[PDB]
């Protein structure tokens, strides 16, 4: 393979690629604007270190007493049923509806699996709600709390449009904890300085920002106090050990002096920045996301043709047939036009090929034994019906007499093409039942008269055999300047051995992309096995590829030649 | 530059039409001319005979008459592979560099298809060859005189409708037959032979056949399966005609000659 | 016809400096 080679290839699969990569690009496009946007915010915080405090900062004990202030235990979900409404109910302008709930008791199912009871809130208008957990609904109003079936709930602010259904969550109180340090990083940005830079994520821009405020500020409350707790443990054994008075002084001297130091001991945090959202999401990058797209469908879709083009292996070109020493009468190609193609569209490309097929088996035939031409192939629908009918169209226009011969006993339909007294084919007459003349008929739009198959025999192949088939191409051999015999394919059955011992000519007929080369080379031997001597082949089905006109200097299609009127 | 190279990287690598005639040699093809592109309805070979185009089909006249002598008769079919490849330009032309010798020529434009012949010689349009062979015409009444020119000439007359049925008529070998007694030359010109197969059933009644290649725009497999479609019907295709040639620097280096000629003359 | 980009520079004399890179590009 070369250059050109993989060039046409890529040129004549081009529409499996473009599919391919449209498809990857429109997932890619589709995931990037209906994924969740994720924000960030970050803070800024300062040590007088900074090793220890990632770690305190990042404690259940800390995060924790977020979840309690901010009640992130309560989540709310807006209800959409597919997993796309979301995004593209984002994409519709529609904003997302908000309801402040500060109060959240629910039964507590915590059966086998699910820690985590849930309820339905749908919103019926600005003031009034109504609830359902599993079907027991229960009207519910903004204001006045809610005590029933053991399901406490107090819906503050309802901020969104009648109809909105809402997943009201309540997490265990470390699944919130978990979620919040999954979401939440810390970072010291100089790896000497006591800088800090608290950074969390979410997909609610503002209250992220409230989650590392409120994270900030417990952490802040919370080191004062640490230091204090080694003077305030002191300062509690202290009063729980006041009561020889010299010493009493003494001790109120210490009282005080650890009251002083718990109150004044604040320090190594200080926070510089109070948490900010970035309004533009961090995740997903859109970009990143199509570009990957774009690549991804185009490696998928050169990986496809590259295993179509190293798997297929049937013909591409007659020069294929002619590096075996296979004579190609002519390439036949397809034709985009139970009708004869030779008369409802004779100046059709694949006519035009016929009638070069017509002119080298005129130098063909010639020095042959009679005047019959079997034409027989490989495989079923390969057009050996197609050729041979229509050789026998384009042969007729020319004033000779010709015979059509529809010697598939098997699945002739002929007759349907060419109009049928279907009383009395060929089959009626092998058998004796019918006479010579009673089974030649005239094709109505053509010129040539034809016999068809007639009934469909128990014993085509026996039938064939009988002495009476080569009496008919002798009688027929002289009232007809030619006889053209259709037969089923060699490598189905074996009819095409026995008529072609009869036949002075015979041609294969090659399918252009269903029939390999060698499929083709053992269908000439196995005629030549049975004393039939292949004059030839004819390339049918062929189609313009560009991959042809690279691997060998020609496509084998064809020009099309008339005066445009 | 970068983008520059590979692009012109790109075309040299995916070309396949001919370069040289030496392409069409290595394969057994003679090529008995190589006339360039003529950057200069009428006949080149009559308004512009000092053309660099028509001191090549000059080289071509003194090649045939060497070539088409042993001949069978003394017509001469003029096909090609595909369209537009300079049949029509270089069997004209030759006709008309001949009838300068003193040679009773006969062209035929047998391109009963798109012939346009009669419009490039003034036409009496009536009584082509086409009405001599569906029975409506006398040979006598489709023969015409090329105006500036000095041979005469056989229209295609109306398109019919079955162009290749027509010429298979024993009536085109009568008017062959006839004709190769009245002239010393006749030049049929043809459809290209990878479009219809016209040219295969005129090439039977021709003794010399000779196709014309397209410099850039055919390649060497489509001249190849083009003699050997003809041999297939029974038509020996004397040699190649390559048509078109262009001035190239690769053609210099790849080979020692870019096949484009010189020019000679005094300037005065 | 890119728009053209200037660049001003100052200098600054600190009494370390790493905590102070992070205070000048400080929201504050
Ligand atoms: N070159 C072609 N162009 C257009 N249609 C074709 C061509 N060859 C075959 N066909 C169509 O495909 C079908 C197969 O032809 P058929 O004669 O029934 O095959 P076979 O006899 O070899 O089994 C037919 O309907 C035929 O019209
Ligand atoms: N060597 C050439 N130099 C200049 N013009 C040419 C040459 N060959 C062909 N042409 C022009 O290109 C067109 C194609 O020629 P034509 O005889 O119609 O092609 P064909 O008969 O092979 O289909 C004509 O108009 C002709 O004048
Ligand atoms: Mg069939
Ligand atoms: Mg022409």
């Amino acid at each position: 393979i070369d250059l050109g080679r993989v060039i046409g290839e890529l040129i004549d699969h081009r529409k499996l690629i473009i599919s391919i990569t449209s498809v990857f690009t429109l997932f890619a496009i589709l995931y990037a604007l209906l994924a969740t946007p994720i924000y960030e915010t970050d803070a800024l915080i300062q040590i007088e270190q900074s090793a220890p405090e990632t770690a305190l900062l990042q404690s259940r004990m800390i995060l924790g007493k977020t979840i309690d202030d901010l009640n992130l235990q309560i989540q709310i979900e807006q209800k959409y049923f597919p997993v796309i409404g979301r995004g593209l109910a984002r994409l519709m302008g529609e904003k997302p509806g908000n309801i402040d709930i500060t109060r959240l008791y629910l039964p507590d199912s915590d059966d086998i699996s699910n820690n985590t009871p849930s309820i339905i809130l749908t919103v019926k208008d600005k003031e009034n709600y109504s609830i359902n957990s599993d079907g027991i609904q229960l009207n519910g109003v903004v204001g006045t709390l809610l005590n029933e079936k053991g399901i406490s709930l107090l819906v503050n602010e309802i901020d969104a449009k009648p109809g909105d259904q809402f997943v009201i969550t309540q997490l265990p109180r470390l699944k919130a904890i978990s979620d919040l340090l999954k979401s939440f990083s810390v970072a010291d940005l100089g790896k000497d300085t006591g800088m800090l830079t608290l950074t969390l994520t979410g997909d609610n821009p503002k209250r992220i920002s409230h989650i590392l405020d409120s994270i900030s500020q417990n952490y802040l409350a919370q080191n004062i106090a640490r230091q204090a707790a080694q003077d305030a443990k002191s300062l509690e054994f202290l009063n729980q050990q006041l009561p020889g008075r010299a010493v009493y002084l003494q001790l109120l001297n210490r009282q005080q002096e650890l009251n002083i130091a718990k109150s004044s001991a604040i320090g190594n945090v200080r926070i510089i920045d109070n948490a900010v959202t970035d309004p533009n999401p961090v995740r997903p990058k859109k970009t990143i996301i199509i570009v990957i797209g774009v690549v991804l469908g185009l490696i998928v879709s050169v990986v496809l043709v590259l295993f179509q083009v190293f798997l297929r292996r049937g013909i591409e070109s007659p020069e294929q047939l002619e590096e075996i020493g296979i004579n190609v009468y002519a390439s036949i190609p397809i034709s985009e036009w139970d009708t004869l193609l030779a008369v409802g569209n004779p100046a059709d490309l694949a006519v035009e090929a016929i009638r070069g097929l017509r002119t080298s088996l005129h130098f063909a035939m010639m020095e042959a034994k009679n005047n019959v031409l079997m034409i027989s192939g490989a495989s079923p629908s390969a057009g050996m019906t197609f050729i041979s009918s229509n050789l026998a169209a384009t042969i007729a226009i020319t004033g000779k007499k010709v015979l059509f011969i529809d010697a598939d006993l098997r699945k002739g339909y002929a007759h349907k093409m060419f109009g049928h007294k279907n009383d009395k084919g060929l089959s009626e007459f092998l058998s004796g039942q019918a006479a010579a003349e009673m089974i030649i008929d005239k094709v109505e739009g053509g010129g040539f008269d034809y016999i068809g198959r007639g009934q469909i025999p128990p014993n085509p192949a026996e039938l064939l055999m009988h002495p009476r088939f080569e009496q008919l191409l002798n009688w027929a051999s002289q009232n007809y300047d030619l006889i053209i015999i259709d037969t089923p394919p060699i490598l189905a059955v074996t009819d095409a051995a026995i008529i072609g011992r009869y036949a002075g000519t015979c041609l294969l007929v090659a399918r252009f992309e269903k029939n390999t080369v060698k499929e083709i080379d053992v269908s000439m031997k196995r005629f030549e096995q049975s004393g039939v001597v292949v004059k030839g082949c004819i390339l049918n089905g062929v189609v313009k590829k560009a991959s042809s006109y690279y691997r060998y200097g020609h496509n084998h299609y064809g020009y099309s030649y008339y005066d445009k009127k």
